[PDB]
DNA sequence: AATACCACTGGCGGTGATAT
DNA sequence: TATATCACCGCCAGTGGTAT
């Protein structure tokens, strides 16, 4: 697969790393968090090794879960999400 | 590979909307569909698929469109304009 | 356990030409 | 023109099976 730029990585390094904080205080695992999005462990072990790039869905998503903003993970998406709301006001 | 999904009744209605109100003010503002296409960085027929239902607006391509056209996404799209702010709640 | 690895595929979001 | 509607498909997020 292209190799997802270091942002990218950043962002997914991050992310994995506030659910090693949080997972057990949450109950957490890959396979419930699958859940949640509606999608497989799988598919989530792709997103939190930087395998598979990280969307503004599904990391809104995931900032939920988390209990954490997008932008404590990736400062980018949160940008983005930020710049589609000015559309809406 | 080949494979395009029908678009929803739902999706259909948007479109239908945003043609709507881009044939109300594409004079008023100076645009065609390749001006557009050109803003969006896509062609004219990329334009016409959106338009036209045959390829459904995402929240990226719906928020461009409605600042460029200077209306509120809600105008042709409310269940994107909630998925936006749903979004938006995990920022915030 | 819980997670990672790996080959694979559906459909997203287009493209250019041509017809209206 | 300006738009609509062809035929076409690259690409990669997510899969599911299995290994660690």
């Amino acid at each position: 697969k292209k190799p997802l730029t270091q942002e990218q990585l950043e962002d997914a390094r991050r992310l994995k790393a506030i659910y090693e904080k949080k997972k057990n205080e949450l109950g957490l695992s890959q396979e419930s968090l699958a859940d949640k999005l509606g999608m497989g462990q799988s598919g989530i072990g792709a997103l939190f090794n930087g395998i598979n790039a990280l969307n503004a869905y599904n990391a809104a998503l995931l900032a939920k879960i988390l209990k954490v903003s997008v932008e404590e993970f990736s400062p980018s998406i949160a940008r983005e999400i930020y710049e589609m709301y000015e559309a809406v006001s």
